[PDB]
């Protein structure tokens, strides 16, 4: 598996490090705890898939740590806190975060309700923000820390079909730089991980057809897929030591299309 | 050192590979090559300054493989051009260019001449076009490679003082994201490596005061001192096939300034 492949990086730092990972039960989001448990984290996720998530956890109990899951929904704030509270219990103070959990549901203009606008917000935007500010103060204690926002080339391509989706994840550019500024006093970085079109399992089976892959071909430099490895290994190395001054970035990965 | 802390990631598949490095023998190009030779790859630079170059090559004796030094003016494009061609005759196909070689020697608009704005563009952007062109073959009969450009966070500031400098290191966008399509269909990543203010030795000695101080400090997100090797292993990163989808991109080390 590509976590496990000899040929990619090994980050001393993350070893037994305290991570965590949203909307991590499959998609990138899974690539995400697998890569990290790989490494030798701490991981825990929270995602509303079940059956998902313990079939992760359980594929990497021969991690040195078995991924900690706790279920909830992330539209529903008061829950995030005490998953996360939860998390802090079994896996000491986080040390890392991946806000990653999204959902990209089609909507035209003209049927978009204030409860459907509000809805997207929440589950796209508003999480990153309390996720981040439910492990602040962790992170300073430590003398430090990495949050990664999950954002998105789509409005980067200015695609039609989801505008508040696409609002939602050009609003995580200042949520990123505005949390930057307040945090890097701490030794805390904030940056934005931007993935192109990857090839998760749920995008391979409902949304590739040969128009997705010539608009794929056309659109990116490098004429190859885009893997979610290829987005977990980038989350590796801002979560490690190794960047500890790369902040307030838009970090894009993407075969160079956006 | 830097380059050996054991902190700091491994990366395989550097191990043996051919990496060029242009302007090497002092400041942050000094860090690349000591950062490459750690890792066990097959480093090689050229450089004015033959002193201090011979002197960084016998400091990393000991590495897997001592790097090779060819002395050349890069303003010099048949100069440099042999330099590389010497270089492939010792090390063989060149997987990996950092074009790194710059002077930001600063100049009024007023006393700009056609010959000193040549010179500009000369050290500080037409070296990379010719760099690059010499290895592209190379890459592609390797099947693919990576090329990071050095540009700067001083044209993004609107800095005063160099406009021709600033008008070079901004001309690294276009060369990078041109080449970037050109090259992609080859495996070849191009992408522009962009530093904030370094502490290099000449950094301290020449250019940093009370003043400089206090707008890294106001500037940036984080209040510490950018490294070179917070630069060098972004470049690790880039030339490993860790980034093997990363390309066309403005890659930002910088503490959160620009
Ligand atoms: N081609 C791609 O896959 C693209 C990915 N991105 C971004 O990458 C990140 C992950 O992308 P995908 O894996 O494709 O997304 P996905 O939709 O396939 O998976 C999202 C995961 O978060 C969970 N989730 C959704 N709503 C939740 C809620 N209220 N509460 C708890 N968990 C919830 C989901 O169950 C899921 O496991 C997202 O932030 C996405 O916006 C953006 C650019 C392209
Ligand atoms: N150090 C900093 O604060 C910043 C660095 N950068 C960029 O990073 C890269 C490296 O920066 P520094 O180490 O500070 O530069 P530097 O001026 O301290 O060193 C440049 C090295 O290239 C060699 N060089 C200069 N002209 C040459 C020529 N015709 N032929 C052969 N060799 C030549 C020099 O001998 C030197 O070893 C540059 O491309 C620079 O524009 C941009 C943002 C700020």
């Amino acid at each position: 598996r590509s976590a496990q492949d000899e040929r990619y990086a090994r980050y001393p730092s993350l070893a037994g490090r305290a991570v965590l990972i949203t909307g991590g039960a499959t998609g990138i989001g899974a690539s995400f705890v697998e890569h990290f448990a790989r490494q030798g984290a701490r991981v825990a996720f929270v995602d509303l898939d079940e059956q998902a998530a313990r079939a992760l956890a359980a594929r990497l109990a021969d991690a040195a740590h078995e991924p900690v899951f706790v279920a909830c929904d992330l539209t529903d704030i008061a829950a995030l806190r005490g998953a996360i509270e939860a998390i802090r219990a079994r896996i000491g103070p986080i040390a890392a975060l991946v806000n990653n959990a999204a959902n990209d549901v089609r909507h035209a203009i003209a049927d978009v309700t204030p409860d459907s606008f509000d809805a997207c917000i929440a589950v796209n935007l508003r999480h990153q923000f309390f996720a981040a500010q439910a492990v602040i103060d962790d992170m300073k204690r430590l003398g430090g820390g990495s949050i990664v926002n999950l954002g998105s080339i789509s409005w980067m391509l200015k695609n039609a079909g989801y505008p508040v989706y696409a609002s939602a994840k050009a609003a995580v550019q200042g949520l990123t730089r505005a949390l930057a500024r307040e945090l890097g006093p701490f030794g805390i970085r904030v940056n934005t991980l931007v993935p192109g079109w990857v090839m998760t399992d749920k995008q391979r089976r409902l949304w590739l057809d040969d128009a997705g892959r010539a608009a794929i071909k056309a659109g990116q430099c490098i004429d190859a897929e885009l893997l979610p490895g290829d987005l977990a290994r980038m989350a590796l190395f801002l979560a490690a030591d190794d960047s500890r001054m790369i902040t307030a970035q838009d970090v894009v990965v993407d075969g160079g299309w956006a």
